[PDB]
């Protein structure tokens, strides 16, 4: 299955996605994150 | 005087500073730019 949209996987053979993690760009600043497109490998961080 | 918070100016000689442009990054969404210190030359998304 394609992993679902705030979800990613790397690894080929897997067997669950693993939900998009926050996006730490400093000293206690979380940024969530989300990918684009349905079936993806990569997180953006969502407000942009 | 240096440039407001949300402002920018990057000539030297300049008689009023500039408000940061939103990120234009497809059809109908803007992403508004803020500014990291207060005399700065170049603005950044301000989500992150």
């Amino acid at each position: 299955y394609k992993c679902p949209y705030d979800f990613f996987a790397d690894r080929p053979g897997v067997r669950q996605c693993t939900a998009c993690p926050p996006l730490d760009l400093g000293g206690g600043n979380l940024v969530e994150q989300c990918t684009e497109d349905l079936g993806s490998q990569r997180c953006k961080p969502c407000s942009l």
